[PDB]
């Protein structure tokens, strides 16, 4: 519950923070990365998905997106209807925060030893599966 | 590294999605939500700063403030160095999303705890702590 929730927050603040540290080269601002990370884990998007995700008007996502397109990071495919479909470009920004994610969870597997840091991954995998089967939807 | 990465983000994921369901009851949206708790964390922003933090233009930063501090959930205070400026602060009101956002975090958490046992939530804990600890270490890096 209360410092268990305040610990793990902490974690998650700092995870995501420091992977967001790679979006300084790309200049692609926060609500952009949202959009794009959204398409590259659930495939091509409809634009109102986009402004549910972000909570925003459609003029708003429409601004976003007309930026991403224009920067070779967002594409279009037919359903007159259309999807956003992220390009590799896209992909590699994604991929760019994922490994610097990994890289800052290897120093932590680096201070730890090699033992502990596999029974802390084998206690997350645990914790992740109780978190799942309480998870609604 | 890689599953560790993976396990984490899932983990990050399920109980931002958890807390977020109270922003249902308030009407408050996901961008309006990340600029109450940005002030709620850190305090009075500039229009600019919420912008930059967000990443959306100027003028929508003021159609999400607007309705805000229509509804009770922030309010205003000048720059006491500059009169055509001004922050954006919180309210209770404000305060008591973020604290019921908390509130179904814990609530969820406690379920899982329960679940876990308390011995084995224990251990989990300590491990937590010094994952926390190492990220703390390496937080800095640029």
């Amino acid at each position: 519950k209360q410092p268990f929730e305040r610990i793990l927050r902490e974690i998650c603040f700092m995870v995501k923070v420091e992977g967001r540290k790679v979006l300084r080269d790309f200049g692609i601002t926060p609500a952009q990365f949202d959009i794009l990370q959204k398409i590259y884990f659930e495939g091509p998007k409809r634009p109102g998905e986009l402004s549910v995700l972000l909570g925003v008007a459609k003029s708003t996502v429409t601004g976003l997106v007309k930026r991403l397109e224009a920067d070779g990071y967002l594409t279009r495919t037919p359903d007159r209807a259309y999807f956003l479909v992220i390009t590799r470009k896209g992909e590699e920004v994604i991929e760019k925060v994922i490994e610097r994610r990994e890289n800052f969870i290897e120093k932590i597997t680096s201070d730890l030893g090699k033992e502990k840091s596999s029974k802390i991954l084998d206690y997350l995998k645990e914790l992740k599966g109780v978190m799942e089967r309480n998870f609604s939807k």
